[PDB]
């Protein structure tokens, strides 16, 4: 008879300090712990509720120069709680200490205190143990008040064999031999922090280190065979840590910061205070083999994790309904920091693309407000999504533009200073921002309702009429305070207008030839132009496209196709606009063009539409052919030029543009004749391998080199190529082997499943594999995880028939408690519903447009 019936812990028993002793055995794969937690009670009680999950509690006692007594233990596994019953009611305000002894098995998933393995370059299997606790898995490693507002200090001790190294949040202060072959490591006490930030790793990692100008020792740890790839991340971390310390004027408060590359890791990285963790591919850099995309990705990932030391660790959201205060800010700070520390990366131009990814899900009924209630672990994991990360960063960027960078920076500094070592709510951020303007009323419209507005512009002479309405595919009365911006043919000053009502008007000083709203796409909204608007802007792009900025051109491309879905613009007119790209040069507008047009043939690929699919792909290649032909088969140029080269050559080869295929075939044959020892330009390797893997001999040869590669980029490039074969038996093998995790690690499975889901002949196999192996995949990755969401959407969200829709509805319906209520399931259902309507309306229009298409 359990005495607590709520998922949320009681509020009146509060921890102050934890002493954690962990003794793990990396041979038996078990661990023992003793947890002592200093607590004080706000009000008298005789029961203490806390979290524990899959931990066998052997004994629990309560300690008051005096006194100690036993506690009865009850468990409620579904609430993931245990209850400790005291003989006497606890006394208010007096310090107690709860001592719990327990045992567990190392987790075989990617969360909790889990097993990771790797093979030495000689073939020896090695075992390590690592942690991943965010959001609710600390309770799988020690019993705790496992909610992020129950902050405390942590003194961690690790018992281990002499052959192993242990690291944790804080520096090692002492090692004591306790028994024959057993050493006890004492780490220094942490600052006050949430339980999800606790971390420890038992490994044989090696490290390299560098000291910041502020005296912080920064280290990168990795397996011995890969530590020579740590130099780039080490240098970036020192630079970025120094940047944030100087930017926030709040020092990093710990003596050291570690970045650890874990051989098995579910996400990309995690911000544990003093001991940040990473997938090997997100941290390690090979100067000969790593891609430009990889260098960018490592830099931004490190910038994200180090931003979290302030936005997340120092200041933490009070509850997961406001996770965006962690994740939106860390995502935004990636661009603030890296635009200064690595200007050659030009990260600023990539930002708006995240906003368009957020708008993809946020246009659906099944989106949710940035701030929204959650209760159980699955729901909490679902908050780590494009709304929290990307919409969060996008509305912060919009607010920064509205307030000015200086007022925004003063706001976030006051916010961080005032709430240091505490927790914040949505409202606390607005109050800090206003202390520098009714920010609260405005930002409440952007955080407490889902979606975004369509802004409709109607011009009569000098009179510019504006209307807002909720953009939904494909009428709730939603209203926003929208900080509009515009430029005109007569003024490229960024003009501002705060639209607070359904309609409003502004008067231009003189008539203009065109007007363009949402300058640089810094606003989280889309724009429709009535009357001759889209013709006028289409003419601008086709005549003098440089009359507006690259990012303004990308915004026009994106918005035109979004307006097709709600019937405000014909597919023919949006496709007509896209034709200006034949004269475009810039990565962002070209990338945006690809990102609007590729998804159209991805729908056709899953239909009996080979004729139009082939003509559409030939149109795409012809549209970009001049740019394709100018690409050199080298690694020259900027990061943007290199990413553009790699993507264009891949596109051209996969769609059988013969000049590219023939050159890629030659490089692959030479690479194979060299026994895989030939150094190819990294930027052409995706295309070369993707062509090579189309034959059985080439696929088999590529796979044979995957075993021995120490390069994350090369393994990623091989994986992509292997997933592109039309040989169904090979596709099935990849699914089976990465599912098993021996020949290909299970951390790659979600990406392999999705790539095969996008394969024009493999997509039935991937959806089938997901259905057949659902229960084991959920057990490995967890309901609500981003990984499960990626697998659900990546195998299903390009279907466009009523028969496929019912397959999806019927399958997930049948799962009941094991998945039927997933948000990603409702999102993919609504996406397929929109695909059905969009294809039913537009397919014949596209077919005719392509035939008429003599412009090319
Ligand atoms: C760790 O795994 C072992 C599996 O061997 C679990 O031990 C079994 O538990 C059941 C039920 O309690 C017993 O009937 C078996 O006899 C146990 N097996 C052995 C070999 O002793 C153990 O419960 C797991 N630990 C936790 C904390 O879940
Ligand atoms: C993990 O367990 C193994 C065995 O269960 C421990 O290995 C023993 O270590 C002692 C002293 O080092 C040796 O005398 C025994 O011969 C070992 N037994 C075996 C089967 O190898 C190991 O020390 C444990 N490690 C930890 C960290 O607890
Ligand atoms: C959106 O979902 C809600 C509840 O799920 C429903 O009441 C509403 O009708 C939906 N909107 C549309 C356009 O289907
Ligand atoms: C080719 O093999 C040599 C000898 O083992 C090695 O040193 C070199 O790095 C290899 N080159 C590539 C591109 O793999
Ligand atoms: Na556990
Ligand atoms: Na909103
Ligand atoms: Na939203
Ligand atoms: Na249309
Ligand atoms: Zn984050």
């Amino acid at each position: 008879p359990f005495p607590w019936n709520k998922i949320r812990l009681p509020e009146y028993v509060i921890p102050v300090h934890y002493d954690l002793l962990i003794h793990a055995n990396l041979t038996t794969l078990t661990f023992w712990g003793t947890t002592k937690v200093e607590i004080t009670a706000s009000q008298p009680t005789s029961t203490i509720i806390l979290h524990s999950h899959h931990l066998q509690i052997s004994r629990a006692t309560l300690r008051k120069r005096l006194s100690e007594e036993p506690l009865q233990v009850l468990e409620h596994p579904r609430q993931e709680q245990i209850a400790l019953l005291a003989p006497e009611p606890l006394l208010v305000g007096l310090p107690y200490t709860v001592v719990i002894h327990y045992a567990g098995n190392l987790s075989e998933t990617f969360h909790g205190f889990y097993k990771s393995t790797y093979r030495t370059k000689e073939g020896e299997l090695r075992i390590l143990a690592s942690t991943q606790f965010e959001p609710t898995a600390a309770r799988m490693a020690f019993p705790c008040f496992d909610e992020p507002a129950f902050k405390a200090s942590f003194s961690i001790k690790i018992r281990r064999e002499p052959r192993h190294l242990a690291i944790s949040n804080m520096p090692l202060v002492k090692s004591v031999t306790v028994a024959e072959g057993l050493i006890e490591d004492h780490f220094d006490v942490t600052v006050k922090m949430s339980t999800y930030l606790v971390a420890f790793i038992i490994s044989d990692f090696e490290s390299v280190s560098k000291i910041t100008k502020s005296g912080v020792k920064v280290s990168v740890y990795a397996v011995p065979d890969k530590i020579n790839q740590a130099d780039y991340a080490l240098d970036a971390a020192v630079t970025l840590l120094e940047f944030y310390e100087d930017y926030f004027s709040i020092p990093y408060p710990l003596p050291k910061q570690d970045l650890a590359a874990i051989p098995d890791f579910q996400s990309g990285a995690m911000e544990n205070w003093g001991l940040t963790t990473y997938r090997e591919s997100a941290l390690l850099f090979d100067a000969e083999k790593s891609s430009a995309s990889s260098k960018l990705g490592i830099t931004m990932t490190v910038a994200h994790e180090l931003a979290h030391q302030w936005f997340g660790n120092l200041v933490t959201m009070e509850w997961w309904n406001d996770l965006w205060l962690n994740e939106g800010f860390a995502k935004f700070m990636e661009f603030v920091s890296v635009s200064v520390t690595h200007p050659e990366l030009k990260v600023g131009d990539y930002f708006f693309g995240k906003c368009f990814d957020a708008m993809e899900v946020d246009a659906l009924n099944s989106s949710h407000p940035v701030s929204t209630p959650v209760e159980n672990p699955a729901q909490i994991r679902e908050m780590f999504d494009d709304v929290s990360y990307d919409k969060g960063a996008c509305i912060l960027n919009m607010l920064r533009e509205y307030l000015s960078a200086d007022a925004f920076k003063s706001g976030i500094v006051q916010y961080l200073q005032k709430h240091s070592y505490k927790n914040t709510k949505n409202e606390d951020l607005w109050d800090s921002m206003a202390s520098i303007v009714d920010v609260k009323t405005m930002m409440n419209t952007w955080t407490l309702q889902k979606g975004f507005p369509l802004i409709t512009i109607t011009v009569r002479g000098r009179n510019v009429h504006m209307k807002q309405e909720h953009y939904m595919k494909g009428d709730t009365g939603y209203l926003w305070h929208v900080p509009l911006t515009f430029i005109t043919s007569k003024s490229d000053m960024v003009h501002r207008f705060l639209l607070k009502t359904k309609t409003d008007v502004l008067i231009l000083p003189e008539e203009v030839e065109w007007i363009k709203f949402n300058v640089g796409m810094n606003g989280y909204y889309i724009v429709h132009y009535e009357d001759d608007g889209w013709d006028s802007l289409t003419g601008l792009l086709k005549g003098t496209h440089t009359a507006v900025s690259s990012n303004d051109r990308a915004s026009l491309i994106n918005n035109a196709f979004q307006l097709v879905s709600i019937g405000k613009l014909s597919i023919e007119k949006a496709l007509d606009l896209s034709l200006y790209l034949k004269h475009e040069t810039e990565i962002m507008p070209v990338f945006q063009g690809l990102n609007e047009l590729i998804p159209m043939y991805k729908l056709m690929e899953k239909r009996d539409m080979n004729e139009v699919e082939t003509q559409f792909k030939a149109f795409l290649i012809r549209l970009l052919r001049d740019l394709i032909d100018k690409q050199t088969w080298t690694d020259e140029g900027s990061v943007s030029e290199r990413m553009l080269r790699s993507q264009l050559l891949l596109l051209a080869c996969v769609h059988n543009y013969q000049p590219c295929v023939q050159r890629a075939e030659g490089y692959f044959r030479k690479w194979k004749e060299s026994n895989g020892n030939l150094s190819l330009p990294v930027d052409v390797t995706l295309a070369v391998f993707a062509v090579g893997a189309q034959s059985t001999e080439g696929w088999d040869f590529l796979y044979s080199k995957y075993q021995f590669s120490l390069s994350s980029t090369e393994k990623s490039q091989i994986e992509f190529a292997l997933c592109r074969t039309q040989n169904k038996e090979k596709l099935q093998w990849l699914l089976d082997e990465s599912f098993k995790g021996d020949k290909i690690k299970t951390q790659e499975f979600p990406q392999i499943l999705t790539l095969i889901g996008r394969n024009p002949v493999g997509y039935p196999l991937a959806w089938q594999f997901l259905r057949k192996n659902w229960n084991k995949l959920v057990q490995k990755f967890e309901l609500g995880s981003s990984s499960i969401a990626h697998m659900v959407m990546g195998t299903t969200n390009q279907f466009s028939t009523r028969t496929r829709l019912e397959e999806v509805k019927g399958f997930f319906s049948s799962l009941k408690e094991n998945g039927s209520q997933l948000r990603c399931v409702q999102q993919t259902i609504e996406t397929i519903e929109e695909n059905i309507g969009w294809m039913d309306k537009n397919f014949d229009k596209i077919r005719v447009w392509l035939q008429s298409e003599k412009l090319r």
